[PDB]
């Protein structure tokens, strides 16, 4: 179709732009006039960028990859466990968007 470099700019930037974006409350915790139902529909995905954060501060990843390996997983919990008109889904997709446009500018 370095390492240290990566996993910088996955931190500083990408999870920063996403992080400062008006969508990703859904995505981070603790969940700060909320519906119960979808303060579950929320807090049900296991992954979050605050785990993703604190993985990157910690040095827990050992490749790039397995960052990029998290993001996937967060998203894809979201479209796989919500219906496709979903307000969370839509947010999803936004902040999908957004990732995918900043590591497509991360230095090769």
């Amino acid at each position: 179709m370095r390492l240290t470099n990566q996993l910088q700019y996955l931190q500083k930037v990408v999870l920063k732009d996403l992080w400062k974006h008006s969508f990703s409350w859904p995505f981070q915790r603790p969940v700060d006039k909320l519906q119960l139902p979808d303060y579950y529909t929320i807090i049900k995905n296991p992954m979050d960028l605050n785990t993703i954060k604190k993985r990157l501060e910690n040095k827990y990843y050992a490749k790039a990859s397995e960052c990029i390996e998290d993001f996937n997983t967060m998203f894809s919990n979201c479209y796989l466990y919500n219906k496709p008109g979903d307000d969370i889904v839509l947010m999803a997709q936004a902040l999908e968007k957004l990732f995918m446009q900043k590591l497509s500018q991360m230095p090769q």
